[PDB]
């Protein structure tokens, strides 16, 4: 059993931007960055919820700016792709609710006390799992394909889930191969089953999936349900938050428990996550570990971070005491200062509501900084 | 050295989360109660003066939203605009549509039902506490529990529901185990009126609340609390806030240690393997540990839409094990059949006791069918 | 002669009107509860805007009613069936915020009360009226813009002009002479019609269509001359329409409910109320009362008011006013009233089978004109 | 010869006129900042939940929280125990924010010096003395909800009523559940309805109907739900006239039913000041005619012989003011003066 002595399989999965989640989400990024446009200091903590025909915008915003919220929920809807009522949603006819409180309002607090998780795994020249990063590839070749109208019959929503076969590494983990995947597409009426599978199989899996990954023993779980035409808000409900895991690692790390969308700066939930995730990239990136973990708590007014942890998995020559004191001496970890050090006042957040907040590269979190040790 | 510290969150059942955390359970609850098949998936909204059901629900039960929604807050203890919500006065809406006829195509054999959507799914018991729980987790449950006794017998009756405490241990290393040796940092904000100054809150909840809680054992001079940190907090609740279900995730189950599949349990009934099999893998890891296999351990399952087995099952014992994860996934395998269709009757899913999982964390209550370990048989 | 007549107009609203939604949605939810339940005490409004209907309101009953359902059918039957219509029925926002009725109104009226004496629902006046220039006893002008929006939505319906949309308003102007207190309607001033359409059908067409397909089938060539006005389409566009461009609300169009501007109103709506709300219930009693008095052949146009307290089953005040177009001053035929009609709720709820689910058919094209429903039917007056 | 004629007012507090006077102060709110504002707002009043509806086109920047809570303040709900608390109360916005027909009545009769009925003078009255009541602490068990209904005896004069007692009248005021009926019903006798109505009018014979239903703690939005434009007749005549049918709260000068029904009250007002009438309906309808009753040397061929706006300033935001205790019979407003 020399095979399976070394060897685990680890799922994880992704959403397109037409899960009502990932419409929730993107949502509130869009009234996010509207209002970081014109009042760079908005203290925004927007909740959305969506529902059949629905569009509820939920939270407080105080800002400066005079924002049009149906222009900006019913720009980002049309954006993911919804406009007729034959795919279950429309932004010319959706409804939107607002029910904000606006309210007319360095060493800042902290939004609330939070645990906030960063993880870096250089398996991938991206610093982040290989499952999270085939399914987030899977959602985006699905989404590119039903854009360009190479494949007509796809709609907005879809699911997707990789399940990789790895091996261990010395603290590290290699992946061999990729044991399972599944599919599960939104489409329309008229097109067959066997159509669906046969392009799902050939002109989205094996035009993103390495074929050093795919073997003749792969299972295929391609549209399992067998009927997927009911989909979108229409399908279920979707909120804010709710997809916390697709966003980070997908289930590698771990999580804190904040969500990210549709918060400023100052809820520490979501810079500090940001800042975490900047600081495992750059301890991998650095040379320093293979595979990072760096946790860190921070408590509501108190401004300095109110714990710090890191766990290098054993992939490093130094004890986590020494990661633990070159984090302290290279990195600021305050919201204030993380604010100028990765720019959060920018209305750079919607960008990030789809296929992950990590892993891609023109965010300012996902640039290492030399670390002088 | 070997040490380190690690910090885990609670929220009482005053937090708007957890508002609506309860508020679906109660529905499913109300459901579950008349028709056991009832298929239920309520997420709620809860924010100042409003309650909105949204979600799909489909069963033979008739349902009246207005008492489920209103007895829930009720006992949650909002029952008045000087605390900023009222049971009495409050706006439910109720936007609950059918099960969608697609998903209802994947009707069949109990016993083979299909899992209720695709994902990846934890368990996890660590036994540094008798119920095989991380101390960090649990402790913050506990402050929040004695917060709601406190306040609920009248002992301090400037106490209202909001709350979150939440808490960092130090912890030392031992063979892939963890041990806590102390409270490095103890937080404590909750919800009060304005009648009272502060030096009262916090002498009180340094007294009343911390010393009843935690053991003498763990709290020495050095210990770091930050009791109202924020000063006043008297604006709370939905009001002051917002929530929805499922936001609070990892609250609900370890605090950050394991890991977590990203669904949330609240408002879902067992054909949804984000409760039926999370509850499973945690009945799992609780059998592995009690039946002294590993002081240690991690599982994780993974299911797809309409496929009623796993499509992946794999262990994490962290070392703490004589027997290899190959060997342990054998065990799993042998003993315990994961699929819904018998995670139901095995684990008694169509019962109304998901409420009383609503708040304080779903794992590290007794009363629960999956926190009895199975007698494991290798 | 311009010095011995007048012009008076009348307006009307289809299906799709978002009023006109709101309304046959609440008396949907109405019948749905008087299905199962034929004592169910129904207030429901509803509020219709783009891809949102809310229904809010106390329903105190025995029944299960799945309003998702009755709301979407009751959408689908009006007729919009696509976004490219402003509005979807499988796909549009149904929220449901209805409680239990107060238990301060459930004591204070009907709660340990016998059928024939529960106090009036609620307080306030209520009018009817007839007048026998019809054989429906209603004024031209509203039967007129009724008869109108009906034919628009027929013609939408079987296929004939496929560019037609559900929502429409209708508007008759029509030249009266005074005769000896009544009025003889003369001809059609003016008429306006506005109904929602498609992109891609050319004004000149819609223009024509109306004048000749709509408006010579319906009124008669004894009105319609070379002088008559005509605004057909007068806003050029009328393609954003429906709940979308426009919100709408239960017993926002009681005027064009009863009788157009004639007689007069009490303010209270009719749409989403069961019998005990005499804001229903009275107002079909004093249009009894009225056509039994015009067709019993005691006056030629007539007025009714009745007006109740809450708690007080019998009527506080009765008065009538027949325009001078009568032998019996208005005491004798109060006294007739009197002896003849018995106007408490808990009465009219027999005399009129109130309790029947037959009122989503009152919900469009007026409630009164039609003789299907008892309150439509003269009583015999004996006197 | 005599009749009776009904009608009723409701006060600040019945839920129809809390959606009322929100739609105008949103009305307001826009119209100080941006006088072309077009603005078509409708109000839902439910248990705890204030929904605004509808479709505004303007430059201005309006806080539509602060702007309903200062409303609901106004009205005087600020609790649970009242059944609504503008600090905790839901508001929900649903306007179309933007890019920037029909038949309407008016009416007057000089029975009254304000030329309007009797009877919605003194329901409007009385309505208007509970909330003075309520809101100096003289009757501290009184809650903004209220409804009013007078039955008054009339007697005609040459196509001409003219009042000649008080036939009925009935009050239903929410209250705490502390107060017994006794008091309640004394209190409404002898401190609301003889302070309002002259005693010439009421005599030993009246009816009272003070409190009838017994119980009505549980009022305003919880006990029942409102609508923008739901108490139509309670703002203009009080059954007397016609109306059209049109809702006037919520509504700028573009709308016909707000500016016409206000320019044809201009005109019946004008004529039965001016002299030529005693009691006068005007009917417009846009996309005229006049019956004076019988009250004129001069038949209606006569007497038949958007810009509103420059004559009556209908640009101003005065239009709260008008939301509660009826449009017309008030001093202070522009189509109120006569030329
Ligand atoms: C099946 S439910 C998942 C949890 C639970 N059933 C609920 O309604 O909340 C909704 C999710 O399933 C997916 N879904 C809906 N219809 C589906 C179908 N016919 N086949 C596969 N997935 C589907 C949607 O993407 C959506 O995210
Ligand atoms: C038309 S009734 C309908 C109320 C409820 N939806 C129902 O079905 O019974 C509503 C009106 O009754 C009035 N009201 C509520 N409670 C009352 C009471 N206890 N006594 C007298 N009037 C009351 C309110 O002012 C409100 O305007
Ligand atoms: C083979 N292997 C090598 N490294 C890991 C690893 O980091 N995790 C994991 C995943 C997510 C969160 N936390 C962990 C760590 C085990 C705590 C695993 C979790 C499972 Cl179920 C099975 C195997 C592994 C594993
Ligand atoms: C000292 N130490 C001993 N065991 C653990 C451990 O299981 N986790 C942890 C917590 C949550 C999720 N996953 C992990 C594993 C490291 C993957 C840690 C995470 C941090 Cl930030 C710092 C230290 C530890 C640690
Ligand atoms: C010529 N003529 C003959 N009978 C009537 C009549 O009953 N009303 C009318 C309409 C609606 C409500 N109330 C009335 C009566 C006049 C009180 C009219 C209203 C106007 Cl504007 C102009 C003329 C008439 C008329
Ligand atoms: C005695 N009397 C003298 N003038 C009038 C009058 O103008 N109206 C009235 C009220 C409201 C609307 N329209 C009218 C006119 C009769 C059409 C009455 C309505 C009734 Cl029920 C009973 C009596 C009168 C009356």
């Amino acid at each position: 059993a020399f095979i399976e002595e070394g060897t685990f399989l680890f799922t994880s999965e992704s959403v397109g931007e037409g899960h009502p989640d990932k419409i929730c989400d993107q949502i509130s990024d869009a009234v996010l960055d509207a209002h970081l446009q014109q009042d760079p200091d908005a203290k925004v903590a927007c909740e959305t919820v969506a529902k059949t025909g629905m569009i509820l915008l939920a939270g407080e915003i105080t800002s400066r700016a005079a924002v049009d919220y149906q222009k900006v929920v019913r720009e980002a809807v049309k954006h993911i792709g919804y406009d007729d009522s034959s795919k279950g949603f429309d932004y010319k006819t959706c409804n939107v609710l607002v029910a904000l409180e606006q309210q007319s309002p360095e060493d800042i607090g902290a939004g609330d006390q939070g645990l906030m998780f960063g993880y870096a795994t250089d398996e991938t020249e991206e610093c982040m799992p290989l499952t999270i990063v085939l399914a987030h590839k899977l959602n985006a070749k699905l989404a590119e394909l039903r854009r360009n109208g190479t494949l007509p019959w796809l709609r907005p929503d879809s699911k997707t889930q990789v399940t990789v076969q790895y091996m261990q590494d010395r603290g590290a983990v290699l992946p061999i191969r990729v044991h399972t995947i599944v599919i599960s597409v939104q489409h329309d009426e008229e097109v067959c089953l066997d159509e669906m599978r046969d392009a799902l199989k050939e002109k989205v899996i094996k035009a993103v999936v390495p074929a050093k990954y795919l073997d003749e023993d792969t299972i295929y779980h391609l549209q399992p349900s067998g009927r997927f035409v009911i989909g979108g808000p229409q399908g279920d409900a979707g909120l804010t938050g709710r997809k916390i895991i697709v966003d980070t690692y997908g289930g590698w790390g771990a999580h804190g428990g904040g969500a990210f969308s549709g918060k400023d700066y100052t809820k520490v939930d979501r810079s500090a996550a940001y800042a975490a995730r900047w600081v495992a990239k750059s301890l991998v990136k650095g040379g320093l570990c293979r595979r990072v973990l760096v946790q860190v708590s921070y408590a509501i007014g108190v401004s300095h971070p109110l714990s710090i942890s890191i766990f290098h998995y054993g992939t490093s020559q130094k004890s986590e005491r020494e990661l633990l004191e070159i984090v302290k001496k290279n990195f600021d970890l305050r919201p204030g200062v993380i604010v100028r050090d990765l720019d959060l006042k920018k209305p750079i957040y919607q960008r990030t509501a789809a296929y992950g907040h990590f892993g891609r590269d023109s965010f300012p979190w996902e640039v290492p900084k030399k670390l002088k040790y």
